[PDB]
């Protein structure tokens, strides 16, 4: 690996260089020959696995602080030590944990919104023991981060994994999410993201009210446990009907959405430790709503009745009656959440705040990871800044990371 | 190993064999990965790489190991010692050509890559004859707008003293002028060629769409300069269904998109000018030509005249006005019958095309960044398919541009 390498944008020629690449962790897919920059997914850590991961996560945290070498470092280390040791695992300190959730999600390549990585709060919950403790968690985190509809960004982080039998999980994939119902005509209603885990949702006992947008309970996991449900108390799910400025039958589609975007079944790495539940939430870049959720063909697909609505000729592609739709409903989500006062943001001010992020992070931290495959928006690619914007793409710890659905490894007692 | 690649609107799962075919650097390492970094002989050389490619030549046409296959390995082997280089046989300029489009991961026209029409310019030795060959070509590829793919290959690299180049990098493009005003006049992007061929002669209109002069070398002589005869040159005004004023805008643009910078490999030997064309996806003109703002520019333009409210982002002004524009560039070529496709059209080919390449090839060497269009991305179905991108040759690589190299 060579020390430098650069980064070119074609738009702006501005030319940024890249020496934190250096301190990559794990591998990417990508080989000398064979690039894997678009596939999506390209048992516990042993003593002799964990002690330099330890390490070099508490040398890093020292650093950072400007006391690397010092003896409160060198005392940590060796209290580290001892307790994997005698422990096979460790606890982290407060400090650290705030540290290690906050610099994962700097280090997360596939997010737009890291301008904001340091503006984190992180709820430490590793004192939980049960499924109605993670409830009660996951309620607060709700309410602090919706906070009226003036989002806040937070983290709510469980106790950590031990044996790989004791885990906890938070079964659903998002906090709040819509249920779906495959129906016998082959039909679905509601989201068909979210068919599979509304039919294990109705199997621990669930009744669905079967709409089009009923919130999905949180299924939780506590110390390996079988899951429990728990209904989301629904003053605490704040939601926004979708109407447009200009078209006054856009209201009578009768969509709506919710406001906060809290992902519920990622791992969260630091220093070799793995916390398997740690629901996190910012606000919606607008085109996660009004191009995937709404006008993917495999979720909600609303692009023909909008643009029948909207009278286009659909009978040829090259009319462009598809993107004319997506661009009028896209203007209406960002628009109904405007007017409401939820936070949200436009992918044009998102990626260029995400360029001058970029930029200083090229400055101050020697690099920025990002993935260009999900830095560009899904719609309107090349007129936002980050099309042009040539990135490097590579792992570093502390990190947020994909793990299998619980369903699928669960030992059922 | 065997790879997969899903696509995650279909679930439909694809098993590639055929990267393990491949040479040549991507640019990403185990560490690293630089997918949307632009750009990431001797005997000795070169008789592998000739071997190489005689070798899947004579697999193609089954015939892998016959008495011709060993004959034209020998033969091979002898031109390179006696000359140190060697010359393809017509049948084999023309497999290489098509499968170095085959290969082109970067191109989602790729469906019709066994229909191209190959022009063998070898024997050329003067800027005239290169001017000859470049008029037939656009002559034959244009077809009075139902187009047809070609290329044209000149003579291959000797010492590196003689190059052939088209200093162009398309056969037809709009000049470019800087103003007095720091502005800039017609296209930004050929503002520097642009100036060498007003330095070297040219005189130019100063208008906002002046189709440019062939500038042209050979054998590593100066570029000399050539006005391509103007009823060679097919051009469409822009206008919209809809928008009667559209076309006070006096948008314009050429119908035959011929790329002319690249290098052609074909078994170790490096053609230089090998000008090559096909037709257009409508994004290439109303996204990127038009409304890049190191090019065209022209979104703020558009969206006045449709009155929209450009004053916040997120009105989605400029998503708005992009959508027009590349309506009208769409509706325009097909109202003037001039071969064009949207992108809709051009990505389901593509996913087609995946699957005939999965099922007759083993895998197809896909760049996903190039690959999706610049507008609407995941309403189009390459936006949901796993790629895996990798090099294999015959290729079209880039090259230098020649005012860097050339000493006059
Ligand atoms: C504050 C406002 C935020 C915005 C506007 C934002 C924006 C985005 C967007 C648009 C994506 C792509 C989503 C998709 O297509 O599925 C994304 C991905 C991601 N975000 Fe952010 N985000 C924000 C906050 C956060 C926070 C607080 C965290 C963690 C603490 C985070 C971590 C991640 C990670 C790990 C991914 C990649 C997920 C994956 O690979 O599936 N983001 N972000
Ligand atoms: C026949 C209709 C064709 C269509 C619709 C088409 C479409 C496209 C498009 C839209 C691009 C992206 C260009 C850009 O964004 O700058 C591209 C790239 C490319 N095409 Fe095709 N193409 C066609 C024919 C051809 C032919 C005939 C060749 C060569 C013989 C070719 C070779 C290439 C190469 C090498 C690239 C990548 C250029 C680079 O890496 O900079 N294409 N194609
Ligand atoms: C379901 N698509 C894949 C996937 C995406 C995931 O995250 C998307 C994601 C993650 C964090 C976000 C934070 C803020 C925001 N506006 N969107 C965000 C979107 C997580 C897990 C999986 Cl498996
Ligand atoms: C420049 N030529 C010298 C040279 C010849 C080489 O092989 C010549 C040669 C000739 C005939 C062949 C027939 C079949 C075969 N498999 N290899 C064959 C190889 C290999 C390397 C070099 Cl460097
Ligand atoms: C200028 N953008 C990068 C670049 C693109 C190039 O070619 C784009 C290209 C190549 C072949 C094409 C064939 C058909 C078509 N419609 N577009 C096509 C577009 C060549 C050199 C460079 Cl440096
Ligand atoms: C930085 C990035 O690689 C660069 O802007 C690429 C992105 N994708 C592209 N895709 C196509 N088809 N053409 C391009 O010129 C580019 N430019
Ligand atoms: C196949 C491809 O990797 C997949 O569709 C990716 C493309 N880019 C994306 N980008 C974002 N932000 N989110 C996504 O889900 C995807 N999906
Ligand atoms: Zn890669």
């Amino acid at each position: 690996c060579p020390r430098f390498l650069k980064v070119k944008n074609w738009e702006t020629e501005v030319v940024l260089t890249d020496t934190l690449h250096l301190k990559s962790t794990l591998e990417t897919g990508c080989t000398e020959y064979i690039c894997m920059g678009s596939i999506m997914h390209p048992d516990v850590a042993t003593k002799d696995q964990l002690f330099p991961l330890a390490k070099e996560f508490i040398d890093q945290y020292y650093s950072s602080i400007k006391r690397f070498g010092s003896k409160a470092h060198m005392e940590r280390l060796e209290e580290v030590n001892k307790e994997i040791d005698t422990t096979s695992t460790y606890q982290l300190k407060d400090t650290e944990l705030i540290y290690g959730a906050k610099h994962a999600w700097r280090n997360a390549s596939r997010c737009v919104g890291r301008i904001q990585w340091s503006k984190l709060q992180v709820f430490d919950a590793r004192d939980c023991t049960t499924a109605h403790g993670m409830f009660n968690y996951i309620c607060n985190h709700v309410k602090y981060a919706t906070n009226k509809g003036n989002l806040r960004s937070a983290i709510t982080i469980f106790p950590q994994r031990t044996d790989g039998k004791h885990d906890f999980r938070v079964w659903n994939s998002q906090l709040i999410r819509y249920a779906g119902y495959k129906q016998p005509d082959g039909s679905t209603l509601g989201d068909p993201a979210n068919v599979q885990f509304t039919e294990i949702c109705i199997q621990q006992g669930w009744k669905p009210p079967r709409g089009r947008f009923d919130v999905l309970p949180l299924l939780l996991q506590a110390n390996g446990n079988d899951p429990e449900l728990f209904q989301i108390p629904p003053e605490l799910v704040l939601e926004v009907p979708i109407r447009h400025p200009k078209f006054e039958w856009f209201k009578d589609l009768g969509l709506k959405w919710y406001g906060l975007p809290a992902v519920s079944n990622m791992l969260l790495e630091i220093g070799g430790l793995e916390f398997s539940a740690c629901p996190f939430s910012g606000w919606y870049m607008g085109t996660e709503i009004g191009v995937r959720d709404y006008c993917d063909n495999s979720r909600y697909n609303i692009l023909e009745e909008v643009a029948k609505k909207m009278n286009l000729d659909m009978r040829k592609t090259s009319s462009l009656w598809k993107d004319q739709a997506l661009v009028e409903i896209n203007i209406a989500v960002l628009y109904s959440f405007q007017s409401d006062k939820v936070t949200i943001v436009d992918h044009h001010s998102a990626t260029e705040s995400f360029i001058k992020h970029m930029e200083n992070e090229y400055r101050c931290r020697g690099g920025c990871p990002a993935d260009w495959v999900w830095i560009v928006p899904p719609m309107s690619g090349s007129i936002t800044p980050v099309f042009h914007q040539e990135m490097l793409n590579y792992r570093l710890t502390p990190s947020f990371e994909y793990q299998p659905d619980p369903w699928n490894t669960h030992v059922w007692k």
